[PDB]
């Protein structure tokens, strides 16, 4: 046992280890997306910048979870990061839609984790997810929904003018 | 009676009290409009900013009227602010059209008030409405008519590209 | 349903809509109070400034709640803002006492809302009320209790010297 | 009763009063430790600086708890601060080990207090302990565990070179 | 024996250890006083600030005595800090009166200590109490007597206006 | 085929895709290493900082390779990032030794890739590996060999003083 461990269930430690894997996978998906819009046949530079910064943020999220593990006396066990479930992302609209789907998946995993903490009487873990994850996620979900709405309104995916214009004004 | 009251008819005091209620209602309508364009299914950020600043201005208008009441020795009596007559505002064009309709309603109430002052020999009240309200209103009406014209020209409400583009260049 | 809605009960959405109405009413009460102390027969300038800034803060509180509604995929439904339950507020002490009463009413509505979130497993809403409302309210209640205590000590409401002196040193 | 009291159980008030006593005792223990390493026969200047700043922090923690008591309408009742349970602290390693033991004791008292708040439906108190105490404590526990690990690795307590070197590089 | 001990009687060492306990108790009394005037039913903010800074000063006095002990080769032995002899301090005037009483108690303990040094031929200890304690105490006693005089003159404790006014102009 | 593809063999494209996977794996190994030295039972803060920055660099290396793929008209295909082959890294010396082993593995993969380019007449790819990878790798290998030499000289892994001292002076 760790000399610093206090009120840290094995279930929580394990759930944290799984959260790290999911955040790392999310970063990989966004790195796939960013470079999709770097192709000469896509060329949406701002779409690429968006998913690159999202990828970096997800990595920061994983590194914060790993730090918490170490601070709670839990032991970080790492697993394989699976390949993004897609390689060709089609339009910018489909990529935003995929991103929303993945963010709502993380938020749920995070909510399930907050429930575990609430069920194991882990007030510190609760505050941590509330303080550093929950609202961030609600904020990403809303940004993506709005991106998706505007893209659909401007006529994307069929209007390439829209995706290009969306790139210059919003993502730009 | 107030020790500072001089040439202030009861009719004017009452008309001022009613003007305050209308300005407060106008602020509420614009607050409804601003948050309509904050929805994930609308996402017109600049439309939201426009109606938010309009809401703030209408509140300033009410507070100036309340100050005048106190300065003229009139007693401010407040009434219930009714709920904006709409909750779903549809397109950005419909919201601008509603805003014009409400501004022309305030200007008329203001003109009727200027008539009361002119009929009660209240030169101070007259200058006040002339100095702080009338032209402001003519200026809002013209800005809204132009917004409405450009939106209709660009193809709004049916062209979402137009509303989005209108948001980025004019409201933006 | 909203594309961004996740773990957001109808009860919570409705409770948020009601919280917005109460915050808007609180702003109206403080606007009534501010202009009460702008009368020539009252003339407590700092009392007026206090309740004006409180009014503005309550409006900011409502606008933050409306933003949260939009971010959680809830739909903002607005209701009529009732007239402040008083028009003549008597002394500065009575106004502070009314303000305390209304703040403890909001805090309770907020606490009841935090309970609903805790009962619907809404950790995000919980943090939101904890992060942006609860302590703020405890802080307002304490400022008002202290204002009320000092006013009663200095001899207010019967000592006009006290209310005037309280205005210059504390509110001033 | 206090005019500002709302949702504040007697149990919580009492638990807060006891938390204040423990934080004050912790400050006394750290003041004993700081001056232990100021002796001519010890002379670990940085060890002294560490426990002095820790002592000051614990005092700030008590003063924040006393402020919360006053803000919640609870009445601060103070008890005797017991003498630190030790006078000679031996090596720097033993002092760090004592400090860890005492920090894990405070964190537990804090966790028990968070449970009381969670059991009395005190969301404000909950956030307060989460916001200002819990993570701070997890952070102190981890800093001390690491200090203890490095000291044991470098060969302390038997190697005076280690304690001296630890003083110059880490505490220094 | 300490390698640095020279002309340091056991009586002096013990008297220094007792002086430390009294200074620590004085700090506790002032911390009780400071938070008394932070209550919603008292609300004398400047009275609170006064006794808080006094509390901090008394702690500095104890820490200087502990440093001297270490420098003279004496060994610091710590005892329990008793609870302030009061919990409710009534008026600001009574608190000042209590503070004077406690300061004259410390000065006497300090004078008795200076006598011990003069009787044991400890010129260094003599200068230390003369240099860092005696005049400071005479200066605190005079500030408190003057505070007490002005409070009694302005009509305190019965005039709450006085205590409030005293807070804004002198303590303020 | 891509409209920008010219002198880009399928073998090279595939070798680039494999290089990306290896660089991503290297980043994962360094992230495992960094957090190993963040444990309370390890606590080598500078060792953690070293492997964290190395992890970031390897990610930059992968992202540069992905950019080159897009610029040469090759299509990025991503595969699963395997879990670092170790979870407990033992001493700081073993971690450096592992890092050397992995860097010499990447350099070889890079050299094999430079051979493929030289064999397919791809002068651009050749310069790219020469310009951005080869020397960097020779420079990392030498830094790690030197780190390993100094650690072994100072007595690590058995001397914890050495690892701690190595952390403060070199990594520090
Ligand atoms: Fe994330
Ligand atoms: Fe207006
Ligand atoms: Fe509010
Ligand atoms: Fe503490
Ligand atoms: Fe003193
Ligand atoms: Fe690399």
């Amino acid at each position: 046992t760790s000399q610093v461990r206090q009120n840290y269930h094995q279930d929580s430690e394990a759930a944290i280890n799984r959260q790290i894997n999911l955040e790392l996978y999310a970063s990989y998906v966004y790195l796939s997306m960013s470079y999709y819009f770097d192709r000469d046949d896509v060329a949406l530079k701002n779409f690429a910048k968006y998913f690159l910064h999202q990828s970096h943020e997800e990595r920061e999220h994983a590194e914060k979870l790993m730090k918490l593990q170490n601070q709670r006396g839990g032991r970080i066990f790492l697993q394989d990061i699976k390949k993004p479930d897609c390689d060709d992302w089609e339009s910018g609209l489909n990529a935003m839609e995929c991103a929303l789907h993945l963010e709502k998946n993380v938020n749920q995993s995070l909510l399930e984790l907050h429930k575990l903490a609430t069920d194991k009487n882990d007030p510190h873990l609760c505050d941590f997810i509330e303080t550093h994850y929950l609202n961030e996620q609600v904020k990403a979900i809303k940004e993506l929904g709005d991106h998706v709405t505007n893209l659909r309104k401007m006529g994307a995916p069929e209007s390439g003018l829209a995706e290009y214009l969306f790139d210059k004004h919003t993502l730009g």
